[PDB]
């Protein structure tokens, strides 16, 4: 599925990421944006480390979901990485929770760090009613 802006910050917003971890709504979805194009089936092969990042926040298979085919693989949000690739993003957005317990925080995702860190991400949430 790939989602509107709005419809997407206020699904977010319900799901409880406003604030979650000290990370505002407008950062999440400028992350989602950057990495996926709020396009939940969105799939990532990594040649060079053969790791594939899945879904609309793009949990990686070394780390976060098992994939099967991932040498030297945790699973740290205890999912298949098909459940990254559904309509429904519950489950995405409980492994992204788990991704910023860790001390990094959001900044686990470079592509935060390149796109988002430092910016006006106003633009995200604007008009959403959230």
């Amino acid at each position: 599925k790939v989602f509107e802006r709005c419809e997407l910050a206020r699904t977010l917003k319900r799901l409880g990421m406003d604030g979650y971890r000290g990370i505002s709504l407008a950062n999440w979805m400028c992350l989602a944006k950057w990495e996926s194009g709020y396009n939940t089936r969105a799939t990532n092969y990594n040649a060079g480390d053969r790791s594939t990042d899945y879904g609309i926040f793009q949990g990686n298979s070394r780390y976060w979901c098992n994939d099967g085919k991932t040498p030297g693989a945790v699973n740290a949000c205890h999912l298949s990485c098909s459940a990254l690739l559904q309509d429904n993003i519950a489950d995405a957005v409980a492994c992204a929770k788990r991704v910023v317990r860790d001390p990094q925080g959001i900044r686990a995702w470079v592509a935060w760090r390149n796109r988002c860190q430092n910016r006006d991400v106003r633009q995200y949430v604007q008009g959403c009613g959230v």
